[PDB]
């Protein structure tokens, strides 16, 4: 067989079913998944397409985080000719792709000075060094807000050509384009990926049907590694990923207005964040919660709602309060174990993987889409993922000194997010007592592995029987690389 | 007979003609989405003792409505049986909880909080009720922020809940048992000449005829009947009390015993948590008095509503899951009574103008009006509550206006604000003259309620001047 | 006989009244100076507090129940002392008497596992004594306007308990002492001369040397750090610390002030608030309490900012607006072992009045009664036994009592503020609290556990003050066992 | 008589006699007021030669503004060599009278966006038009300050040569050069000063003993008004001058340490601000509240002490929390009814005037000696102090219409400056309800005449027999100068 099975109907999935399709007009591909998408990141997200909106000092401190970033910065190079061949497909009552063109990063004090001034300030710094257009601009000028006096901004970064788009749109382009150079839409789930004599043979589908495949490509978000572990030697060679749940908002704005621009927050306590992207027809998106969860979970907690929409009421616009609540959204951020995502080949001729994309999967999805299909076909894709194959040991791209660090950092930031008021001894107090806890946890994980802050906290959160399955998980990883 | 309407009380009316005149055909109105239904989005309380507020007891018309309360809660668990009995185990229970803990806690207005609860407990006192005041240390399963905790609690036996899904589900089944038939369509006109109903213009373009035509539309039961000759300033205008609730699953799948609630809060919020079964409760309920309809919940009532369960009530809410935020319309009337029986026009009957409790009264509301149409003079104490009335004053202007101040300064302290000490004071002088200004431009006789008084306070001028006129047009219409 | 008495705080001042009028044969000395540098009584309302000091945990012990038992018997002998230091003055004087009754108000600006399980142990106190008292609607309190988010919802009459002027009690005390042949020399005791187990008298700051038969030592804070210098005193006299508190004086907007004390129960690390009247338009707000391992004479910002957030919030919104007339400040002398050092010690002619923490004041008729039959060869008041000087460190609690409480009081100083925190941020507290205190309390001693005022210093304390109480315990702990 | 009395001790009596004593040789010079300085402002100062922080954007919209802020930059210029002068008249133990020479200015969101935020641009605007050494800087470049994060600076700005003098050393430097020049000291207060056929004859003192003069400079402070209107004709020919009640504090630090520089917010509600300005051996100052008062108060209130301590706590450095208070200290800033000084002679000879200096009379007090020095000896002073010659109308330096929008935006700033925590309608509703009664009050008071904000506001608050006294003053100073 020379038939490509995709399986996910995410933006990972429909993208890299649109450039096979396009590039191999010659090959069946046949693209699985539901129309329900369930626990499906991409329908929840905004969104963003962001790349320096992204930076955080943490993440460019570190060489991993910087390869991540570089990636970034080349992916928003393809947006707007992948979108124009997107739209291409399509007629003006299709709707448009792009929602924005521009970004406004706003600094407040409704948060940690360790986070938000840090991240700032390494924000400005990646635009200089990218040489990426820029301007720091009076808050007066900022279209559109109305905070709270106390929540207000005193500086804000307008970053030109860092967009969004309306996640809906791009999927129903993706679809269109998708159809439109040959792609064949199954909407079922993969159940098993077939594979004997070391390269895969196909897919058993949920129907319990059987398709053949001499390629799988395994884009099935937060589900991917799970799907691919079933295989020989994989359960301890492909690091797992988990549900990095986040909420959002549709909200009918009081008037029918928006704003011009994202308006945006640097990366905020455990990689949540404050942000609106403009939506048509008087609509707005309000974004985005993020919680690590050992397991899968489709709706939204109370804290969630509330952190979300009183975030947006007193840092973006008092207007938001009077609005209409359309729909809360929920969809599961594919969280890497080892913090980097999962782009490549695997020791399965055939079998590849588009996974662990946590905050930007969609903002990465045309670069990672050319980089598989280069691969498919002989050659070696982009320059710099190739840290990010699949079938690795866990990357440690930070010391354990400076996870707990950040970890303690975070935690201090939920506080200060919030925003807390309390007697001025208790958060010297807090940051204190939180050392011991968190450096003892993550002596008893591992000898080599320390799962990143967003991670590390959900696992100091578990059950006893949660963490001593992770000791196990990370003994047995060690095992099958050292 | 046609009954307009597919809530609690059209379909309680509905099940009590089809149940007492087999020998005639009964049809009711109205679709299975009830758009901007009370009902559904109903917790529901059968809230009796638990609605008592002081102010509401110190008028003549709310002693009155709060007796109608009393005798209502007595017809309720054989109304249950009734309605169970047309089903089988694997429709659920309709009853939800057996009795309510009243909790006071300090995150609220003390000539509200502090005053509700004494009223209650006089009220209790005074019905003969059963009742104790508890130590908070006995109240079972919650867990409040200690900032936000209950240093009073009061038990009130046989003051319970139903499940408000289950309940409807309920009144269609038995109302098809009873031979009644569900018509899916909305009515756009009542037909009447010669002083006597003909029958109802459905907005599928059909005519159906009828002698007999019950309203029970909710917040649009007073615009459809107003079409009439004279009507519009002979029957009370109904607004949308839009209300905010929601379900949620709770971390544990646990839930409380009894009811949770505290009195009555500012502009007719309060804050409750009623049972349901598999794992999930209800939390509710916001309100807010709107000139126009609205299906959806603000971000504001969201926070409002989640942020008040939290802290108050269980703080394990706080990381359970929302399964669903749900938005109805209590119907508002403009003088602060019900609209219960008879008109002008033969064979046309209202039921509505409920506000918060016609889902309790409904057993008591349903036999009144049935009792009516029977030649009969139903129950005693409605006769106050026709629909076709001159609207009530059952307050001075001044009442209205030390209360319209009070729940105006009570959203602050629900919230709960924090202010510099003076701010409350200086709030309180200035929020004086402005409805002093506003309940004397609106007319020399009538004085809307607080919870309308506000609403009409913060709508536009073209809304405020069309309500000058509407009252002029009712005081020329009655005196 | 030659007798001194060091200091001039209430409990001196009491004994010093005592002696002079009980013992026509001695001559009785009274060292101190006006400036009464850290002195508890003048910073004190002070409340004659019996019933609405009891906690759940000081009743849970027998050496609390003890001091409970003594409090109530102090407050009986109150009319007739007063009577007879007023006797010795006229109407220009002032009243000592500023209040007949207490009101304890019970309201949410503080944590659940304090204020609604101490208010029960006030009720049950109360009715276990057959004391007056009446639970009273919020709305029947006199003259409070609390914020209404810091209000009370429950409120405790208590008859008979009421409050004295401290500034006019010192003095009605320091004019009963000269009318009865006392001599007041306004110095103080630098060291205590002893030899052949007997005192020969007191070296005083301007050099001299005063000649006694008896040395009374009622110094506050500074009682156990004057008496260590003797041979073997430094193991066998328990440590005194300061508990250091701030109140103030407020003259009221209009003049106004409550007919009653109105106060809450202890709060966290025994701190509380409450407004003591006072005649001419002035009322006392307090008290904050801190123990501190080295003397302050000075309010921090902090301490004023509390107390006066408290007051203005949770009795009467007015205060805001009232004129700041005086912040005070004195060291509660605060027991190592959290009991007082009342009685003789292996010294002849060596006696100690100090330790008493919050209620020497209320106590001190009943102790000055005490100590002065004592030195005349009676048993005093049966049950102060239990409270002499010379001893070994009381261990009133377990360790795992104390834990469980100092755990409590630090989460109280959160609700007391009161902070607004995310909903899971209490409980996480609370988990990462419980392992620092527990490996506190096992590093210090394996035989003596501080209470929890006392704890909370220690662990925030220096590595340096942390090693030598280490070193103090083991040899306590080496002198008794 | 050649005699001069020198009514009043604070910083401007001291410094006019100090300026008299030593360009009259010739001349007997007496300077009256007691070492209790009661409801004195100057003891209860930092002080901050405020010049560019005293900038608002409100005053620097007036002629009258411009012109004040002109004079503060000329004073500047004086301090080097006056402070030379009388550091000149005593030794190394008598301490130093400057105490910085430089100020940062802190942005934060404790405060009104429509106060805060157009103040630091009118500072910056003015500190470029003035072409005055200074640097927008990093925060965290600002050293010794430790905010709580949800109070922290999010601009600072490094005004070179705008210092600080301490107070109390300033009055016992005056004091002794005062003498060293020939001056004598009677620490009495004058009752009364007596004039006949349109000349100052000299003072009686509170002692009852008469003190002869050809020339009395009332320099009385707040108290300076109501002497001189005893005098015929002059109750509605001199402006009135209230109590700017202003508490302050000295606070040991934790660990003895001090900035470098002032550290100060632009003006805030009512003329309040929040600064510290350092002193010698451990101390620091913080202040300051402010107000109107229409009649005097020594004693600080509960509201002032827990505002002032709760800014600085958290705005400036939270170890402030566990230092401990040495004194707190109550002033009365001399506010004028028409917002502009009194400096200058009168309609009797011999008689003078230096009062009404608000928040920056101590600032000005050198170039304001020699002004009033300069006009005594026939010169004509300083060219832009002629227009607050005390013997005016009352100035209208501002419309009705401007007032009023500023009285309900400094209403406003007392909630944003606390910082209250509201629901997000409040702020509006509470805009919305100021403005009829602060309209209505503004029209009651006098057709012509409208009080600054700060003075408004105390008269709103204050007793109908209070407002009516002051209608009737109003009406009768229109009677006497139209
Ligand atoms: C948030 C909330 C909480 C509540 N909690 C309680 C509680 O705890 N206890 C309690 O007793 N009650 C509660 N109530 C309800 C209260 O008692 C109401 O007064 C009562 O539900 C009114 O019922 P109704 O049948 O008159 O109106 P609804 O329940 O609104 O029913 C009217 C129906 O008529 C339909 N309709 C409208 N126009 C037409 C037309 N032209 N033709 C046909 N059909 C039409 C609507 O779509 C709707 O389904 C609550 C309500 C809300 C909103
Ligand atoms: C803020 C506050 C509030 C209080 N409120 C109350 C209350 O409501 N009710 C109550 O009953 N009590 C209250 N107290 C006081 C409490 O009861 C104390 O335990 C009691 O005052 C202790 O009295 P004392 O005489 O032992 O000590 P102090 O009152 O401290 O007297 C000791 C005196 O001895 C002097 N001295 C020290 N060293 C020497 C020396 N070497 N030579 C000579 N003299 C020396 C000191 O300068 C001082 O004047 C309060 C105390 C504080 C600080």
């Amino acid at each position: 067989q020379t038939d490509v099975i995709v399986v996910g109907n995410g933006v990972l999935g429909l993208s890299v079913g649109v450039e096979i399709a396009r590039t191999r007009p010659d090959v069946r591909v046949t693209l699985l998944g539901k129309p329900a998408r369930q626990y499906g990141a991409t329908p929840a997200a905004g969104a963003m397409l962001g790349a320096f909106g992204e930076v955080t000092a943490h993440a460019l401190a570190s060489e991993h985080g910087r390869k991540k970033h570089a990636l970034a910065v080349q992916a928003q190079r393809l947006w707007p000719e992948w979108i124009e061949s997107l739209e291409a497909t399509g007629t003006a009552a299709d709707g448009r792709i792009k929602t924005a063109d521009d970004t406004v990063v706003l600094l407040n004090t409704v948060g940690h000075s360790a986070l938000d001034d840090a991240n700032f300030a390494a924000v400005l710094t990646a635009l200089k060094e990218a040489n990426a257009p820029h301007e720091e601009i009076a808050v007066e000028s900022v279209d559109w807000i109305d905070p709270d006096p106390n929540s207000r901004p005193l500086r804000a970064l307008h970053i030109e050509g860092e967009g969004s788009v309306d996640s809906g749109i791009l999927l129903a382009a993706l679809e269109r384009s998708f159809l439109q150079a040959g792609g064949r839409l199954h909407p079922v789930d993969a159940t098993e990926i077939r594979a004997s004599h070391g390269r895969v043979e196909g897919v058993v589908t949920d129907d319990g049907d059987f398709l053949p495949a001499g390629h799988v490509v395994v884009a099935a978000g937060a589900r991917s590694q799970r799907l691919v572990a079933a295989l020989p030697g994989l359960a301890h060679r492909i690091p797992r990923i988990y549900d990095g749940v986040g909420v959002s908002a549709l909200v009918d704005t009081w008037d029918g207005s928006g704003p011009a621009t994202v308006l945006r927050t640097s990366n905020r306590a455990f990689a949540c964040g404050l942000h609106l992207v403009p939506r048509a027809g008087g609509s707005v998106y309000i974004g985005a919660t993020n919680a690590v969860c050992l397991e899968p979970r489709g709706a939204a907690s109370i804290e969630e709602t509330v952190f979300l929409f009183n975030c947006a009421t007193h840092q973006l616009h008092r207007g938001l309060n009077g609005s209409e609540l359309r729909k809360v959204q929920v969809g599961s951020r594919p969280a890497p174990i080892d913090g980097f995502p999962l782009i490549g080949g695997t020791s399965v001729e055939g079998l590849w993987m588009l996974s662990g994309t946590y905050r930007d999967g969609l903002h990465m999805s045309p670069l990672l889409a050319r980089h598989v299909v280069s691969l498919m076909d002989g050659g070696t894709g982009v320059d710099g993922l190739r840290e990010f194959r699949p079938e690795r040991d866990l990357i440690s791209a930070w010391s354990r000194e400076e996870i707990l660090d950040d970890v303690v950092r975070h935690t201090m930031a939920t506080g200060y997010e919030f925003p807390w008021r309390l007697p001025l001894e208790w958060p010297h107090m807090m940051e204190t007592f939180l050392q011991g806890p968190f450096a003892e946890l993550a002596d008893r994980l591992s000898d080599t592995y320390t799962p990143p802050a967003d991670l590390m906290t959900a696992i100091m959160f578990s059950e006893r029987e949660q963490q001593d399955e992770l000791i196990a998980y990370y003994a047995d990883v060690h095992r099958e690389w050292h």
